[PDB]
């Protein structure tokens, strides 16, 4: 909460306001509220449309991950209805889509995957993981290779081959789907326009509001600056969804999820 | 709704300034309407983009289960089409999509899916089932074994077998949407905050507003906390649709839909 | 038109702020025009936001409509394309489309759609329809089996008869979809809420607008009650797509195109 | 609307040389009033607008996506049957029809001449003679694949892969035609408009108390600040009406055509 | 982003407001904020509406160029899975998938692609691309081709060639939505209105102010215009994504990406 102190400075700078009204016939300054409406109300509107856009980003992000689950589910189910015998190629297939959630988890928290892609796979597959620097992804070329083995060594016909691979390209989708809001943040220039507006807005209000409230300058005020900055930094919570804070995505919890989920029903 | 309390708690704070009005005077007090124009305009904003916000959960969430009648049907039809003769497969895989919806229900309930699920399938298997951490899953994988079995024994094709995969698939996507929803509310400060703004706001309403309508004050503020609070608390409402609320989902009601569908005439069907 | 009944009354209200404008102050009772402009806007921005859900839900009911031309018509082509030389299995397919037209109308009209169903199928298949919960569930079935039969004959392989399944899905989400819409208007709270506060604001307004306008008093009150009551009657015209009324979906003149564009592709 | 802003020029000299009058009579316009009603219908404009937007968007993503059938159904043909050249232009000239023709269907004009240039004379007489053209237009590239199929040039497969591109075709079709016989909210763009109208013309009257001489001014330009909303949601709502923008639409089907005859190498001219 | 010079001339008009409010009665005119409130909220709620589409352009923008990485990555996953052995096909796709990235970038940039063309490609190729009224769609033939005439050997089935088919089908659909988003601006409707509206009344609001505010006016004013303004041309910017503004697409990074992907995915070194 830099919330606290952005309001203590408010309070502030409405004393500052009640001492100083004095002077202002001298200075020649007069502030009505009436353009303060204007300008407040202005930046009400587009604070909402940014926060909307914000709600928006991290509403794809929660979907992305939520694609994850339900396409590894299926993946595993598929595997399990098309070829109930081979365990060897379950167990193979499962540990690919285990990696990629951690994998994905690790890329975007920008850290480091070694210890869980090494908790879940072969040496000799570890390091040609992250050799790359698309390891993600090359753990979905991997986990195609075992479903492309299966068609060859005919278990998989080109039909049953396809429906899985279906569900890769579903998991594609995700990875380009993370990467892409990881690179690309709702422009800079949204948080820089309006982190500026609000806060001169709230600074310059008491000077404004002090001519009709007198005393009361504070209170009003105060209020009128939480009900801005707390919507404003609501829109900051929700536009970084893949970081760390309490109000981000608990990533560690939904990559948790995943891998009980596929061990449920292989039976581990 | 449960806003009559704040409504009155609220009628009060409205006589105050009737009787106060005066000795604003004397304590050193004014308070205009305008900055309450600006706060409270900006309030109906908010309030509006959260409502907006809120309706959209309720929209996806019903599609979702609209989607498990759909996806269900067709799953059956197919099965009927495909396979006319087989109605041990039809009726043992029909148990498992009832199982499914009732299962997803209690899932997002928090309630106990075990009367219904024994009401529905023999008892070794609703102990596989009630086995698993995630039960709804494991009945989708059970409804695929049943797929699988008809496709090993080459009653199904690969094509024909991949018709009744899709569908299973459709009801995945409706078991992990649900599982969104669930989960993750829309963060907590969304409604910390603005029940504690929105609330202020009314009670100090009345504290500017009697200037101006002198005797009229204590209609006037209500009538505007009404506005308010009436909105914010559907948001609240809607944004829980799997919640028990008045405005909420009927789970019930949908999950008997879905029976009902299913077992139509004792599940017997005109054969091509 | 009620609305021309509130107008009216709307006149008359402020007819009576007019004359009883005089014992105002005496009892202390001052209406400005401030607060009132307040509850507006607020109200302006719920009517929008719920007037926005009404307009979404009656684009769904077309859409899914449309649908069912866009399915029907090319179930119908693939049937002329795959098996040209079919016209019996044609005429039958055809009138099962045309049958899951008109049962769905009739469902959402809840209407009996006995003499249609006869004017387009044998007696044994309306019986087969009519005797199910789902009438119209069942005419899907029906039309399934006929893919079936032709399946069965090695008449269409597993590849084509997929194709014509796939539609027959589409047309299953338009039922499911149609359904939905019908048992899930727009929440009630929110037709509610705002008839409360619509009605109760455009009558409490010639009061707080007669202190300052007098005798242009009703000509403003009642500009200001139409553009409200308008835009809330925009709501009510278009959160029953299904019904009869002159803005609701013209659905027999949507079943009639349906059927001639099927006949128009088989040539009758 | 140039007739709507000078119309709003007389009223505010109207405004202006009667103020006298009627203030005096006990008639009085403040701005306060009109100031709630006239955010009430930006409001209101806001939300119309972005209906209208979102229906001139579907209309440019449905045409989007002939582009995109149009050209992948080409794709399709010569890379699964390369030696099919007359196979290729026969499917082309109807892709080619089916633009044509969707577009004259939806701006009620005549397709007989691009019918008439692009396909013989025996399927255009079908072609005109049903009530649905374009969907019959559909029908007969659907023939010219499914005799592709029938020679056993198509295995079912690939028969499949092209008939989605017709699919796409024909949710195009519909979704324009259900675009078409919109809008959505009947003779209510009529009721917004008049009451805009209306707000724009009693507004100088509720200004001039304020403004005197500067109304006319400050009065045209809030005039045309609605006004311009306005028709803006009017032109958007309606992407297919007797007085729309053609010139997209237009080359769209140009485009179209030009891509086509490039993929089949019917350009450029032979040296 | 010259907004600076508005901001300025904004300044200036205030100073103009202030000396000449005196001679204001003397002339005749009156000018509250009242009616001056009216306009700027109608004008931002419309700039709210109107910049709520320019981004959701500029989002539409960025998931298609989203779509070119994962539908390509996922082709050339589908080329190695089966037919592991065909890296002769493996080389000249990835050539096309690539060429196909820069050649999109260079369409949307209304630049020549010849050079990268040239530097992913033979000639003969290339002049056959360039030939075309749409080079990026004869890239998409090209590649299918390739894809053909595995076909044609029996290397691929008719069922994998269609799984691969249909990636091709959805760099076609991003093809299309570029071009839809590139050559859709709208109506000029948005400059009549918006532009010069939000305009002309910063530079009238002073005038409006200055009978309340004094000698203040120029620091409100200027505030407001701010507010407006930035709001304005940052819809702006968002509108035409594929352009050269601060906040438009890095498509050349994106191209690189997309480059470096693909040559990973296939044994290559960059
Ligand atoms: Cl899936
Ligand atoms: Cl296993
Ligand atoms: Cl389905
Ligand atoms: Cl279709
Ligand atoms: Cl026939
Ligand atoms: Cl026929
Ligand atoms: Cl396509
Ligand atoms: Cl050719
Ligand atoms: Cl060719
Ligand atoms: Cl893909
Ligand atoms: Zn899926
Ligand atoms: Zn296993
Ligand atoms: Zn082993
Ligand atoms: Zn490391
Ligand atoms: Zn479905
Ligand atoms: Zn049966
Ligand atoms: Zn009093
Ligand atoms: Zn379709
Ligand atoms: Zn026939
Ligand atoms: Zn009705
Ligand atoms: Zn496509
Ligand atoms: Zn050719
Ligand atoms: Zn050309
Ligand atoms: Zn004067
Ligand atoms: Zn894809
Ligand atoms: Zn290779």
């Amino acid at each position: 909460s830099k919330i606290i102190f952005r309001l203590l400075l408010n309070v502030l700078m409405s004393i500052i306001a009640i001492i100083s009204y004095q002077w202002y016939e001298q200075l020649g300054i007069h502030l009505t509220v009436a353009p303060f409406s204007l300008l407040g109300i202005a930046i009400a509107i587009f604070l909402g449309f940014r926060n909307s856009a914000s709600y928006s980003r991290f509403v794809e992000a929660r979907n992305l991950w939520g694609t994850v689950l339900i396409a590894e589910r299926t993946l595993v189910r598929q595997l399990r209805n098309i070829l109930p015998a081979e365990h060897d190629a379950h167990r193979r297939i499962v540990s690919y889509l285990v990696a990629f959630s951690w994998s994905l988890k690790h890329q975007l928290r920008k850290t480091d995957p070694t210890a869980d892609l090494r908790r879940l796979l072969p040496e000799e597959r570890v390091t040609e993981i992250l050799a790359s620097s698309m390891p993600t992804n090359r753990i979905l070329l991997l986990a195609g290779n075992e479903i492309g083995q299966l068609r060859e060594a005919a278990k998989l016909s080109d039909i049953t081959y396809g429906l899985m691979d279906n569900k890769l390209d579903e998991l594609a989708h995700v990875l380009g789907g993370c990467e892409r809001l990881a690179t690309t943040p709702v422009p800079f220039a949204y948080t820089l326009i309006l982190q500026r507006t609000v806060y001169l807005f709230c600074t310059l209000l008491p000077f404004a509001l002090v001519g009709d409230l007198h005393y009361m300058t504070p209170f009003v005020s105060v209020f009128i600056s939480y009900t801005f900055l707390s919507w404003d930094s609501l829109a900051e919570e929700l536009e970084d969804p893949f970081g760390t804070a309490a109000n981000d995505l608990p990533l560690n919890a939904m990559c948790n999820t995943i891998e009980r989920n596929l061990l449920d029903m292989t039976g581990q």
